[PDB]
């Protein structure tokens, strides 16, 4: 067991090993985040101090779901875990967790909002995220919330997915970037939603990477969902058969019908195999859509493509979802996942 120090920085107690020094303030509901220099590895790292990890059975088992999640990625293009402590001594006295990773600088939307990115680019970014989600998809996880300010990027084009769905009704109302890119299924609640929903979200961040501009900036739902329409038709009887509630239906029955738009003419001078792609993403029905894999394999990407370097994940087990514990049992799962860390090489 490390040796820990204790600090207080910004009305909040900090113990943690001797190894992480410098620390510094940099963010704050889920927890408290401090930038800090590991010197175990050399790398400048966030630690985040969870805030009431254990204060209910939802925040417990909510807990318990973030750190099986991290624990499980190792992937070069998704943020894995570094390490996690406790300055807990037993299970009696276990109440705070303290995660870390690789510290962050830049994200997409410091890159689309700043520069000047040609179609290599956007290439080489896209290619990235759907190699990632290629290795996520494969253990039957669903990112959901993939968006520009969800995505790293460093000075080399490099890019990591982070920040996993695991949001409130208020977050996600009026003119807000937090919906612009959630497929219309799961805007709507429509139907059970599959993995193609982070799909859906791609094409949104490749629009916008290859334009400068939003594709679907809705002031709420029901605008959002207007554009949407307009750019890739009203369903068809198919599709209308697969939607849950009678209302939504009924709703989307009250509206004239209109064709797909053709997309050469609304991203106007790129790149026709970057059309292509995006006809094959923005599709309304979720059934239909390019998977993740699929689309590596497309030609926008030959310049990147690479078979034999794409890998997928170990299986993930997540029954412990339809598990109904006691606050007690998820704390003491937890404590479990906390002392059976193993660090990466
Ligand atoms: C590339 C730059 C981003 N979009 C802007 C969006 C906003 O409203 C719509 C949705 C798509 C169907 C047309 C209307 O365009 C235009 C071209
Ligand atoms: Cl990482
Ligand atoms: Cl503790
Ligand atoms: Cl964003
Ligand atoms: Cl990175
Ligand atoms: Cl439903
Ligand atoms: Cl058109
Ligand atoms: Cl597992
Ligand atoms: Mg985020």
């Amino acid at each position: 067991r490390p040796t820990f120090y204790r600090q207080e920085l910004n009305k909040t107690i900090w113990e943690v090993p001797e190894r992480y020094q410098n620390l510094s303030p940099v963010g704050s509901a889920y927890g408290s985040v401090c930038a800090a220099f590991d010197t175990k590895t050399g790398h400048r790292v966030a630690v985040k101090k969870l805030s009431r990890p254990f204060q209910s059975i939802i925040h417990a088992k909510r807990t318990y779901r973030e750190l099986r999640l991290l624990k499980h990625m190792k992937h070069e293009n998704v943020i894995g875990l570094l390490d996690v402590f406790t300055p807990a001594r037993s299970l009696e006295e276990f109440n705070d967790v303290y995660l870390v990773t690789h510290l962050m600088g830049a994200d997409l939307n410091n890159i689309v909002k700043c520069q000047k990115l040609t179609d290599d680019h956007v290439q080489f970014l896209i290619y990235q995220i759907l190699r990632g989600l290629k290795y996520i998809h494969s253990a039957d996880i669903i990112h959901r919330d993939l968006k520009p300010s969800n995505l790293a990027v460093n000075e080399d084009c490099e890019l990591k997915i982070l920040d996993f769905g695991l949001h409130t009704d208020d977050e996600m109302t009026g003119y807000v970037a937090t919906r612009w890119y959630r497929a219309p299924e799961i805007m709507l609640n429509w139907m059970h939603y599959n993995q193609t929903v982070d799909i859906w979200s791609v094409g949104c961040i490749m629009a916008e990477l290859l334009t400068g501009r939003t594709l679907f900036p809705g002031t709420d739902h029901i605008d959002q969902l207007k554009l949407i329409l307009r750019l890739v038709g009203t369903p068809g009887a198919e599709l209308l058969k697969k939607i849950s509630s009678e209302s939504a239906r009924n709703y989307i029955q009250s509206l004239a019908q209109m064709p797909k738009m053709n997309f050469a003419n609304v991203f106007i001078g790129a790149n026709p195999l970057a059309v292509d792609l995006l006809e094959k993403m923005l599709v309304l029905d979720s059934d239909k859509r390019i998977t993740a894999a699929q689309a590596l394999a497309h030609a926008y990407f030959a310049q990147y493509h690479d078979p034999d370097d794409e890998p997928v994940a170990d299986p993930y087990d997540q029954s412990f979802e339809s598990r109904d514990l006691l606050i007690d049992e998820w704390k003491s799962l937890t404590y479990d996942e906390v002392i059976s860390f193993v660090p990466p090489p």
